[PDB]
């Protein structure tokens, strides 16, 4: 209708604006007052801090500059930053400030107490199909955004949704989103949700995050993940294999679905035919769904996570509290300059 395409005409006018001129250096570390590490990597880590004069809680992302460029990650931090700062939709997590000193890169998001959708999802074992479908519309809707910017997401996976107070999907993570016209070629994305065509080292598109969708819908309604193995050869085996077996108690519609999301022909695969992603909305397994009342968060979320206020992290796991310092002397300006 021509009311969605005028809405993402000014989505895309919106997004643009802010691309072509970057926020940059909206905050200081000073600001925050640390509080506990909520998530740890090979080169960063996601900090729950304070505000110290305004009181708000947010989760800051902190990338040690020199592992970013050991680990060959500088062009993927600069997308996920300046992509992050153009965005706007209901069921992206907001970036609130970023800047960087002369050791990390920050980038200091929102905070959403209730956690990964990963640890409800192993705490419950599976979601029934209408609770997945929920959250499953959220991803439609959100993938309709960032692919009409000619956005790639690339980290589809239970970890990087986190659940609002509302239950309604917030997406974290932007380290393998990028801008792309036509194709991109880099090998990125947890074994897992990899399509075949990022196994086989291809030229792809964002057929790659339907395939991922595909696999997110499985590992919600089944409790694991389809192309399932313990090395990651045997997944990648599995995934190109064009096969995948279903449980008995998958309805028809769903099993239908996957079977068109899970398509190992890129150019057969719902999402990326010419009727783009009207084959997913208009398909059975979602005739229930009202799209725009999901879009307005008018539908009743099918679990509210428990949480006992905007600083409780009972829903994120414990780690070492390591300290992070600022060297004296820049480390990798010249790569960082634009962030
Ligand atoms: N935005 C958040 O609350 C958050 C928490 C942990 C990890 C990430 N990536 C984000
Ligand atoms: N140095 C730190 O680990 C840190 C993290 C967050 C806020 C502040 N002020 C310091």
């Amino acid at each position: 209708q021509e009311s969605v395409k005028e809405f993402l005409a000014k989505a895309k006018e919106e997004f643009l604006k802010k691309w072509e001129s970057p926020s940059q250096n909206t905050a200081q570390l000073d600001h925050f007052d640390r509080i506990k590490t909520l998530g740890t990597g090979s080169f960063g880590r996601v900090m729950l801090v304070k505000h110290k004069e305004t009181g708000n809680h947010y989760a800051m992302k902190i990338l040690d500059k020199q592992k970013v460029v050991k680990l060959k990650q500088i062009e993927h931090t600069l997308n996920e930053k300046r992509i992050l700062q153009a965005v706007n939709f209901p069921f992206l997590v907001k970036l609130e400030f970023s800047f960087k000193d002369n050791s990390n890169l920050y980038m200091v998001m929102e905070y959403v107490p209730g956690g990964e959708m990963f640890s409800h999802l192993r705490r419950i074992g599976r979601f029934s199909e209408p609770h997945a479908r929920f959250y499953a519309a959220q991803i439609v809707l959100t993938f309709e955004y960032l692919h009409s910017l000619d956005l790639i997401y690339r980290d589809l996976k239970p970890e990087n949704l986190l659940i609002d107070q509302q239950g309604y999907i917030q997406v974290t993570d932007f380290g393998f989103a990028k801008r792309v016209k036509g194709r991109t070629w880099t090998l990125c994305g947890t074994p897992e949700y990899l399509a075949p065509e990022i196994i086989l080292s291809k030229g792809y598109n964002k057929a790659v995050d339907w395939w991922a969708l595909g696999v997110l819908i499985y590992e919600m309604a089944a409790g694991y993940p389809p192309f399932f193995a313990d090395q990651p050869i045997q997944i990648y085996e599995k995934i190109v294999s064009g096969k995948v077996r279903f449980p008995s108690h998958f309805s028809s519609d769903l099993k239908d679905l996957l079977r068109n999301l899970l398509q190992v022909d890129l150019t057969k695969r719902f999402g990326n035919l010419k009727n783009g992603v009207n084959d997913i909305k208009n398909h059975k397994w979602f005739a229930t769904t009202d799209w725009i009342a999901i879009y307005q968060r008018k539908v009743e979320a099918p679990f509210i996570p428990k949480f006992k206020g905007p600083g409780d992290t009972s829903n994120f796991d414990d780690y070492e509290e390591e300290e992070i310092r600022v060297s004296i002397n820049e480390k990798c300006g010249k790569e960082f300059t634009e962030f």
